[PDB]
């Protein structure tokens, strides 16, 4: 799957 981190 694809992963996105928005700090
Ligand atoms: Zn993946």
């Amino acid at each position: 799957g694809s992963n996105q981190n928005n700090f």
